[PDB]
């Protein structure tokens, strides 16, 4: 068939490392666009076709519970080793990560619909909002 | 409430660049970094919390017609100009990308519930399959 309609999720992916660097793609893009996974949705109707592409990493899950310390390595960001401790202050989730940073860590909550979440390291603070889907 | 089940979908992300930047992450992940959207799925029974978070990027629409040319900026890659003709060669999708790289374009075919995507630059070949969803 030459109908390509649909939702479709990439399976595998060979040689994109290589197909990226005769394009001159700079190695540290490179090391985290060989990591993605694609969604192509494709809308055609005849020889008129529009391709919507998301790309999609997936992190590490991260397992704790309130109030007993747990080890974290940040593969994620910095990949450095943390000593995370999640307490509540209120209804409010705050995280400290014990580790080579001042002042590292995370509060979470809920106010409506929306999640907020403010990082923090050092003296930069930065504020995230989520909308329950 | 101090429920944060849910699936949630970041709305904004303010000086996720200084957060960033006071982790020692490198330049040219928090060029690619600042632009993804975050979708964080919490799992939570009691005081036991599962976070999983896929973060995400969406590239341009591409919109042709096959048979006539058009110019396309590859900003998703290398940020070039191409003269890009699409054409059938059989249920084969056929695109020739005209343009400083020799060899450049791409194929692609249905083959059962399978999306096969051929990308060639040079001597290069890169081969994806997608699964309709």
């Amino acid at each position: 068939t030459r109908d390509q309609n649909g939702t479709w999720e990439m399976e595998s992916n060979e040689n994109f490392e290589g197909y990226m660097k005769a394009l001159d793609i700079d190695f540290a893009t490179r090391k985290i666009a060989v990591r993605l996974t694609q969604t192509l949705v494709i809308d055609q109707d005849g020889d008129n076709f529009k391709f919507k592409t998301t790309s999609t990493f997936r992190n590490a899950d991260v397992d704790f519970t309130v109030g007993v310390e747990f080890d974290e390595y940040t593969k994620s960001l910095d990949n450095r080793h943390v000593k995370a401790l999640v307490t509540w202050e209120g209804d409010v989730l705050v995280c400290v990560q014990k580790g080579e940073k001042e002042n590292r860590g995370w509060k979470k909550w809920i106010e409506g619909d929306k999640l907020y979440l403010e990082l923090t390291c050092g003296d930069q603070v930065c504020r995230q909002v989520f909308k329950k889907k």
